[PDB]
């Protein structure tokens, strides 16, 4: 079994806790203040004929921890409806690279189901991903869209 520690990072309310709950528990609650009462949730999947245990560590939205220590892959999340969360993506990337290193990382635009209230142009987000040289996914945690693909990509890149 290959165990992979992954950190989910991004500005407040972009959907980090919901993303981890969706992937590891298959739920999306109407909870007001969503919280994961433990350090990480996990999901054990088969990836390219191998047993993989993905351990997903939650973080706070606290820019200067045990979550980052030893991280082996990273999900950078911003929100379709939060302009500042998009503009903060480069800084979150620098924080992970400086504190952990150049680990496999995916850029995620969450809340794509709220596209009517979008404040990020498609060209803007794609151009950012190309500048940072990061795989880019548009996800909806609420509708379970492209969440599985994000973590499967990171697992595969850590293995290969
Ligand atoms: N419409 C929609 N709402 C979403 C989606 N993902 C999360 N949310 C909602 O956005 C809110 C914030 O989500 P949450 O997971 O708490 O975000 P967070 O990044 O963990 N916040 P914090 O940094 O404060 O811990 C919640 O009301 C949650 O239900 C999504 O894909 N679509
Ligand atoms: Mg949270």
């Amino acid at each position: 079994e290959v165990a992979i520690k992954m950190v989910v990072v991004g500005n407040g309310a972009v959907g980090k806790s919901s993303m981890i709950q969706r992937y590891c528990k298959g739920i999306f609650t109407k909870d007001y203040k969503k919280t994961i009462g433990v350090d990480f949730l996990e999901r054990q999947i088969q990836v390219n004929d191998e047993d993989v245990r993905l351990m997903l560590w939650d973080t706070a939205g606290e820019f200067d921890t045990k979550a980052y220590r030893g991280a082996q892959a990273c999900v950078l999340v911003f929100s379709t409806t939060d302009r500042e969360s998009f503009e903060a993506v480069s800084s979150w990337r620098e924080k992970v690279v400086a504190e952990v290193g150049d680990i496999p990382t995916v850029l995620v635009q969450n809340k794509i189901d709220l596209l009517d209230d979008s404040c990020i142009k498609n060209e803007e987000a794609e151009a950012l991903a190309k500048r940072l040289k990061l795989r880019f996914y548009r996800t909806s945690v609420k509708e379970d869209l492209n969440v599985n693909e994000v973590f499967k990509y990171l697992a595969e890149k850590y293995l290969q």
